[PDB]
């Protein structure tokens, strides 16, 4: 089966195919729409697949942008229309999240994303033992000082993710928890698949004119 | 056959089917993308066409909103390529042009569009005995100056479209034409399916990768 997700959600532009373990990404730095349609035609005619073969699109409902992820999910919406495709959204966070898993291993992770006029988008996910990233219902719209707040509330060890980190400095400084450096501060689609490949066997896809999104 | 148009390259946003002269459309002002899809999945299940079934997608080329225009053809290749559908691109001034034709039936047209910072698109547009739009070669980018001065070298009737006479009001004022009011001051997509009707005819149509915004 065949998984096709794009993501123009943050400062980063990223294309990836799913195809049984097997996987075709395309990852850079962004205009959030001149380098998406090269990208996913790129990807289809690398791994020789046909849009009306792939099984499902996954769309970075952020958050992030929100210009850029309205952009990429419109893009999104049209090449599932044209294609009968279900669509998956996946979370801008815990896209971070396998990120860290990948690169590091890490199975707890603290995602914090630079949003713009001061402000952080946060999430607390912990993957569970059937690989299932936990913990969704935590994504929020936060103060800085808010968060530092959190932090006291958390314990045991965590990864970092995300370039709300950078931005913030004294938030991984002053908290009593053990961080680890996720080595991720932006998604990458390549990331989205295992989520969209559990969400798929999970049968949590929605409809094109469902794409949304996710409002914090 | 079926042709289906979409257009956000000005301030207005519209999408429309063409079936053998029989016509879906839809019209207003708008965020560029989320009322397209709306739109677009709109007049599909009103007309109860799919996009598979389709013979060729209409895009505003532009020239227009810099922004406007990419993000229309973005989403305008995202639901060919999902549908392996040829595109066509079609003019911004022309299709306003095709306007005026329709509201006051003038064969001459004078385009000019209030483009940003002081400028203005321009373009001479005269209908042949084919029913074909001709002048395109004339489609340029210039200031208010400029298009005054080119007036000058113009003669006999024609009639005016564009936001570009409203935010220029001495343009009509000073030459020594008849300009007759084209009632029309942005494009619609029901006014491009005529042109893309033509242009499919003779073959004129793009592959998705080949879409782009005119440069002028």
């Amino acid at each position: 089966m065949r998984i096709l997700a794009i993501d123009t959600a943050t400062e980063a532009c990223s294309v990836a195919l799913w195809n049984n373990g097997t996987i075709n990404a395309h990852f850079e730095l962004c205009e959030h729409t001149q380098r998406i349609l090269p990208m996913v035609q790129e990807i289809l005619a690398a791994s020789g697949a046909s849009l009306n073969e792939i099984d499902a699109l996954a769309f970075g409902r952020g958050p992030g942008s929100f210009t850029g992820v309205r952009i990429g999910i419109g893009i999104a919406q049209g090449l599932a229309l044209g294609a009968n495709l279900p669509m998956i959204g996946v979370s801008t966070l815990a896209t971070m999240a396998q990120g860290a898993w990948r690169k590091t291993g890490a199975t707890r992770v603290l995602a914090a994303i630079d949003a713009r006029m001061g402000e952080v988008y946060w999430a607390e996910y912990q993957r569970d033992a059937q690989g299932v990233w936990q913990g969704e219902e935590t994504e929020a719209v936060l103060k800085p000082e808010r968060v530092g707040e959190r932090l006291k509330q958390l314990s045991g060890e965590w990864a970092t993710v995300g370039t709300g980190w950078s931005a913030w400095p004294d938030l991984a400084k002053e908290c009593g928890l053990t961080l680890h450096d996720g080595e991720v501060s932006l998604p990458a689609a390549e990331d989205m698949l295992p989520i969209a490949s559990q969400k798929l066997a999970a049968g949590e896809t929605v409809a094109v004119e469902h794409a949304e999104p996710v409002y914090l």
